[PDB]
């Protein structure tokens, strides 16, 4: 089959040869005709759609959750720090003694004031609408979400204990206790608000509003971060949230935020340059992330052709032959090396403009890199065959278009074996769940196929047309020039090949070399396989951002200065008959409702937060309505006057309505289904008040979905992860949390009357992105025994090799990928989407590495293994070498300037320890290997060879 | 440049037959691959998507009167006639003695208001909705359009004079006029109706409201047809139309519609079936006619089948050379005819799937015929391949895969030719205005360049596998014989040769008949010439349908019996004060406004129909409007009551409002803007009762656009277009009716304050298929022209052709051209985008006939031109009669049984008489020319030719 290969691509070869310009033309023509379609290229920047399978489990849920509650608020912080502010102490008088961390100044929570007030009255153009979009339009109100004005948007401070009131944050009493009198300050408000949030009334001779602005109570690990337990006081760190309303992506309000959030940015910005030695100013916003992933693309993709220009120069210096000083300006190949960069520019352009004609999005960062992989991966085969073109001795009365077809027949099934390898393993590499590597795997796959097929007709046809020039003795790339006097004859035996056959062969070849190498390499191999069992699972954040990035010191702050991470929503699907008796009892708390209840499970699992990575207790909606339902003048009903047969709101205080809400109290607050009914909307708009601070509107107005008929569809419960700052935290939640719900689950569906159907999900907002790790090793293993199979499957058809080979071939590939694995776990690299396309394409690219010395050993005739093995290094390992290794590296050595961690990471490092494997390996290990356990000579593969040359001339 | 193809084809096709099976499955990939895609087939059937550019004039009119009045109502009619019944006399006593014809019976009359009234009452499943949809849901509805019930839908008929009432039907008095006294009976009412359809009491001893029972005046010409001038009692026809409302393609409602209609036209078969000698039944409804063009491409579709069967056995049995009668089966080519039939019909199917991916909607009646086209263009190019490849004599030490390599060099350029000539044609005949033939011209196009790319390939690799079964002498298509006893050798001389070089060439140039046929062919251009100026421009209707369709009789009816055709409507665009004085004057046409005013022009135009085609005058809604405001107690306003500073309804006859409308009247009735704004809307509503029949509701309802502060968008005049018949008479009504309203556009742009942009111009319904005819001759001269220049630029560039020759090919495809057009004329085929398309064709294929013979003739080395003119007729005449000719009639042929009048005129017809003439000239003009006027002998043409075979060999 090779042989029949070898004369297939011989004739194919002859012909093109014979008729360069005519077949650059129609090859040129498709290239342009796909590549003009880049002008089609629709970008994402969406952190949402570039990293999460929209038929995944988690996206799912965030659909459900969307559809029921809304979509989650967008969230914009600001945290604060004064490390060059020291410590005070200040007796409160009624908690005792207390140290206040320098953060805790007047002036500075005065500075926050101005701050925050500014940023509330602060309103943007917005050339889209042609009005100025002011804050009340966009920002998020948990109260009164119509006719929100500037002093109903959820703003959280350590501020909102006073109101936003600069007389409050300045008032000062005297309180006379125990006989004794001093100056009641401000810090006495604040440390009666961190250990109760929920009173309308101050307990310390002040009858300040401890609630905060808007209405809903400020809870201390939204005000003040750094602290540890309950020492308050202690707080490092003060954080001030501006959440705004989010939007579906097709909602110009979306946009409008957008422009409040760049506002918000160049206003932080200001701010931060203002206060130098004051504060240590680290802010956000819900866009920052989309911007500085998407900031970078355009920074940095000049070093990329910068990157090229690298390969073109090596190329074009590399196949030159220059032994005479008086003919290097005629006979360097400076057109071959421009044709060569063009073909696979040309590949990659037609690859992307092919994918932008499906209507396929693909993102700015995916656009940054397939051009480089492709390129390295497609620049090995044009080397590889120029090479064994130059290096075939031209027959006696044989035309260049014969010589270079023959040359083209010897080393086209070793290339269509290279472009197979690597098209089939980036194609099952593309099965990845992220849409953003499944993009880029695809984009890589074509762009190496359509490379192939160009290699295969435009450069053998500029070959041919370059050759010709060198017979006509025309100089390197200006071929006008009409050759000078005569130049001397131009005969050489090669410097490289010399080199090689002087020094390395006899040196990697020798008695001691060859014991040392493979004791040396199985070394190698155990401590990589040792190595690879410490691999750390998740792509964590800090990386997608570059190294100059003020999110980095964003991000440092809230893994060191936070008390509780993303908030969890404890969502029920429909299906759950809580207006009946058992329905309430199993999500009640308190007393009368049956032990180990959904709240109950959840403030047992927040006891140890290690194990189980919940840090607050869920804020139930059923325990705060039936606590709302307690003859405790909250609700209740008019006996005259026209408003008969409604609620009494509890704001009044008339003699009209003294009836409670409800009959005889002696035992248990359980409201019948009607009760229930006609109490529950009731409820979920009674906003609260100082005559009883208990409310549905404050914290539940969201959190309950009502039909028209008065049906509870859906229902959240509110719950607050510990500080996540790994992946590993991150993965480990959502497992956690996962696994609590299922726990619930399995009770609550023992509930008479719940559809089997109903299940409670733990989501919260970064569940989309970190949901893979759980399973992405399985997964990712999978690919890698499905990209070696077929590869290897290929591999012995193409070449036409015996399994002696084989199995050889197949064990250099597993040791690669193993040695690989474990200084990608050792350097400090992590496994995920990125990783896994980059090992698929390793294990496709090693093949070029392997197969041309594994069958350059297999076509050998020297009497003893030594001289096979010493021959097949120096010819096959000259070209692997000089071809594949030094256009891998002058190329990924670039990418170290990436400025991106991301790629500077995930692309430079590993493609790069890739190489340098790939190199080790494939020159060292390998031919010494093939010299021990090498196949037989078997001559009929070099005396089947001649059938092929003199046939088909 | 030619010689140079030579060497490049004969390359290609030695490495191809060199490696048949590899490249048969390289080239069944990529058809198979682009084939899948004919299930993403989504089929047009309106005919306004399939036969208008929506870019054009008239389907810009169309989108302005949907959007400003919306869509046409759909029409459902019922023409019957009794021609079995004979005309009886009755004198009317008050209108004088007149002739009742037979049709105009009581009993006839009581079977149409049963047929009427079931047909009121008829309802369908609809299994959409799941509910019965009844008429009142889809009915249009003048008056009343809410609410509507089955005695408020358009259901115009004679009977709408009785309201259908059985009782009123049978109702007699006894009227004493003049002191005699007689029965009077409803032909009398009917007989007052007629004359004046706009009277709510009757004037012959009868309160008979001979207003309709939805309460719009019923005209007689929507009655009564077949009458001339006003003669109503002589009426040959009465009509019955079911009006529906019209919807967007996007709306259920239009799908419930359409069961209805099909329910209708079941009720209406079940009628027919009923009344066999009483009535003679015609009718009808909007989806006959998309169901009636789009029902016979599944019936007629198996013959195209056998046109395929048709052509494999004539390839299959012209290219077996049996001379042996023992060796027939081994030698006959089945395999080659199989593989070309399955060649072409691969490639079409590639075309057919390409333009599917691209989501371009190919309509039944496109799929149809494109394929036969294909491949009677797409067997020549296999067949003259085929026939060369025979004729070649193998070299002594010559392999078959350099001998069919050399035959494709020889025969390369002439098929290139071919190709590049039909493709560039078909692709400039694109350029029609009509989606069906655009579609149809782009996928003929792509299918010849897809099948000229196959034929290189595909082909030549099978016809090296079957050359090399012949070598092996196994069987015909069953090649696993293992062959019997040694066949004898195979050596011959070609019957068709023979034939030819024996009869023909000594015949057709014998010094007599050179002379007779030149004399001959000028006299026919000559004649053609002539008969040209004799052509008819439009397909018009009747042609679309099948023979056996009922809507051939139902439009026999239209065309015969009817007294107005279409109705036009003078849409008004925005930019007219109608509220100002001077604007009310330019459109009324009573006393007081302005003289040659927009109604009294119109009404001035329909005094003589046959120079202006409109035959009733416009409908005017401010001449009925001004006279609404006449103090003739129409309108009044309340002087008291709490219902003060509001309009009385006329309905009311309280001394509450007997104050009139407007203040003392004794000029003209010209309300100022404050009268108009606040008169309009309550004419546009006021329903016309027995107190004045005046009112807005009645007939201009909908015929005015108001905005919300009460501004007239736009407003609509209906009038009445003569009966059309012919397309001819569209489209000279369509060129009259715009001029007309250019005419007065004119006239009311010197209104001042009229914005320059207002325009009215004449929708009818229509107009987005017969506008094309206006300008038509200069689009397709155009094409001709364009698709004449560049086929002779290649003909004279792939050939190496010189300019003597040149002249002479472009002389016979237009000779070919003005005698097929000649023809065209002659035999009764008209001029449309279709007769266009197949003209486009035409030139394209003419180059097949005539480009071979001029070649073979160009390269010939005879001493006198006539024996240079013997061997190219022998040769190359063998090849074009026996590929060309033949492989077009027997395709064609079949087409003649296509049973759609469309296909079996514009294509069999059209396809044979192109067929027949490039026959004739090719064969017997153009030797008998290149005899007398050929070129030079240029001995460096076929002494070039063997620099070509030796080098590249
Ligand atoms: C595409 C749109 C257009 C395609 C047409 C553009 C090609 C024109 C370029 C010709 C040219 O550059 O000059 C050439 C004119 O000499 C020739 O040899 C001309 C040969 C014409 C063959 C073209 C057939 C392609 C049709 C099939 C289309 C299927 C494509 C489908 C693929 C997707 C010079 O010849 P040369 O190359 O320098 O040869 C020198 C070698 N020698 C010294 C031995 C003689
Ligand atoms: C596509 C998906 C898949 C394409 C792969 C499918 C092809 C396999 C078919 C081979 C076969 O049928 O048996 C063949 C195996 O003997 C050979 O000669 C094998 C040659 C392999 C060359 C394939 C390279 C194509 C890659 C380039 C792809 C670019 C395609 C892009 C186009 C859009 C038999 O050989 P033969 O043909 O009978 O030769 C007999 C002649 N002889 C007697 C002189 C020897
Ligand atoms: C061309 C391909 C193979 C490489 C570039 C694509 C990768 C590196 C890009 C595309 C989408 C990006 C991710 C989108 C979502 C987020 C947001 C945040 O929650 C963590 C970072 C993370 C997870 C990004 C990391 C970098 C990312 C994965």
């Amino acid at each position: 089959t090779h042989t029949l290969l070898g004369q297939f691509f011989q004739g194919w070869g002859t012909w093109v040869a014979s008729w360069p310009l005519t077949i650059l033309v129609l090859s040129v023509i498709p290239v342009v005709a796909l590549a003009a379609g880049l002008v089609f290229t629709e970008l994402t920047t969406d952190p949402v759609e570039l990293w999460s399978a929209p038929n995944s489990q988690a996206r799912s849920e965030k659909a459900f959750h969307d559809q029921h509650f809304g979509p989650f608020f967008r969230t914009n912080q600001v945290i604060l720090t004064a490390p060059n502010r020291s410590s005070y102490r200040y007796d409160s008088l009624l908690l005792g003694p207390k140290n206040f961390s320098g953060i805790l100044d007047l002036d500075l929570l005065l500075e926050l004031l101005e701050l925050q007030e500014r940023l509330r009255h602060l309103q943007v153009w917005s050339p889209e609408a042609q009005r100025n979009i002011s804050l009340q339009d966009i920002c998020y109100a948990p109260l009164n979400p119509d006719n929100t004005s500037l002093y109903d948007c959820c703003i959280n401070s350590l501020l909102q204990y006073f109101q936003n009131n600069r007389t409050l944050l300045l008032l000062t009493a005297n309180q006379t206790l125990m006989g004794q009198t001093s100056q009641v300050d401000w810090k006495d408000h604040f440390l009666y608000c961190a250990n109760a949030p929920l009173t309308f009334k101050d307990g310390t001779a002040l009858a300040l509003s401890c609630m905060a602005d808007y209405g809903a109570p400020v809870f201390p690990f939204l005000a003040i971060g750094g602290y540890k337990g309950k020492d308050y006081s202690e707080a490092e760190a003060l954080i001030m949230t501006f959440s705004l309303n989010n939007y579906p992506a097709g909602d110009p309000r979306l946009a409008q935020a957008k422009l409040w959030e760049e506002a918000f940015l160049e206003e932080m910005r200001a701010f931060q340059r203002r206060m130098a030695g004051m504060f240590q100013v680290t802010f956000m916003a819900e866009r920052s992330l989309e911007d500085e992933i998407n900031r970078t693309t355009a920074e940095d993709l000049p070093i990329f052709a910068t990157s090229y220009i690298v390969i073109f120069l090596y190329i074009s210096l590399a196949l030159g032959s220059y032994s005479s000083w008086s003919r290097v300006m005629v006979d360097s190949k400076a057109t071959l090396g421009l044709g060569g960069v063009a073909v696979v520019l040309g590949a990659v352009m037609a690859a992307m403009g092919f994918f932008s004609y499906l209507g396929i999005r693909s993102s700015l960062v995916i656009l940054q890199v397939v051009p480089f992989l492709v390129l390295s991966v497609g620049a090995d085969n044009i080397f590889i065959f120029v090479l064994e073109y130059q290096r075939l001795p031209r027959r006696p009365g044989e035309p260049r278009e014969v010589h270079i077809g023959r040359a083209l027949g010897r080393v086209a099934p070793s290339m269509l074996l290279c472009s197979l390898s690597e098209a089939i393993c980036f194609f099952l590499g593309a099965l990845t769940p992220m849409p953003a590597v499944r993009t880029f795997a695809l984009t890589s796959g074509l762009a190496v196929i359509l490379d192939f097929l160009l290699q295969m007709s435009a450069f053998v046809a500029l070959l041919s047309l370059d050759s010709k020039r060198q017979e006509a003795s025309r100089l390197d790339v200006c071929c006008c020039v009409k050759p000078q006097e005569l130049p001397p004859p131009g005969q050489g035996e090669g410097l490289l090949l010399g080199f090689f056959q002087k020094a390395y062969a006899p040196f990697l070849l020798h008695w001691i070399t060859r014991g040392v190498v493979l004791l040396l390499f199985l070394a190698l191999f155990g401590v990589s396989l040792y190595s690879m069992c410490h691999i750390s699972v998740g792509l964590d954040q800090e990386l997608a951002l570059p190294k100059d990035s003020y999110l980095l010191d964003y991000f440092l702050f809230l893994n060191r200065y936070f008390e509780v991470g993303a908030p969890v929503y404890f969502v029920t699907t429909l299906g759950y008959n809580f207006s009946s008796e058992a329905g309430m009892n199993a999500i009640c708390s308190s007393a009368g409702c049956n032990n180990f209840s959904f709240t109950q499970k959840i403030q047992y699992a927040t006891e140890f937060p290690e194990q189980s990575y919940l840090a607050i207790p869920a804020s139930s909606w059923v325990d705060d309505f039936i606590d709302w339902l307690t003859p405790s003048s909250c609700c209740r009903l008019y006996i005259s006057g026209p408003n008969k047969d409604k609620f009494c709101p509890s704001t009044v205080n008339s003699l009209n309505c003294l009836k409670n809400c409800m009959s005889i109290t002696m035992g248990s607050v359980r409201p019948s289904v009607e009760q229930f009914h006609k109490y529950l909307p009731w409820f979920l708009n009674d906003r609260p008040n100082i005559k009883c601070p208990k409310g549905g509107l404050a914290a539940y107005s969201t959190s309950v979905n009502l039909t028209s008929d008065g049906q509870v569809l859906t229902s959240r419960f509110m719950a607050y992860h510990k500080p996540l700052k790994n992946s590993q935290d991150y993965t480990e939640a959502l497992r956690a949390a996962r696994e609590l719900a299922a726990n619930i689950t399995a009770d609550l569906r023992k509930v008479p009357g719940t559809d089997p159907a109903f299940e409670v999900f733990p989501y919260t907002i970064t569940n989309v992105f970190y949901e893979q790790y759980l399973t992405i090793l399985p997964e990712g293993l999978f690919m890698l025994s499905l990209c070696l199979v077929p590869t290897f499957a290929v591999s012995c058809l193409l070449l036409g090799l015996d399994l002696r080979s084989g199995l050889l071939n197949l064990l250099s590939i597993v040791m690669i990928l193993v040695d690989t694995v474990g200084f990608m776990a050792l350097w400090g690299i992590s496994y995920n989407a990125v990783s896994l396309i980059n090992l698929v394409s390793a294990v496709g690219m090693s093949v070029e590495f392997v197969s041309h010395i594994t069958r350059s050993f297999a076509i050998s005739t020297k009497p003893t293994w030594l001289e096979r093995a010493k021959e097949a290094t120096i010819s096959m390992g000259s070209a692997v070498f000089a071809g594949v290794a030094m256009t891998n590296l002058p190329g990924i050595l670039v990418l170290g300037l990436a400025k991106a961690q991301l790629i500077q990471i995930f692309f430079f490092r590993l493609n790069l320890l890739i190489t340098l494997l790939g190199l080790l390996h494939g020159l060292v290990f390998l031919p010494v290997i093939l010299s021990y356990v090498g196949p037989d000579v078997n001559p009929a593969l070099a005396l089947e060879q001649k059938r092929a040359e003199e046939a088909v001339a």
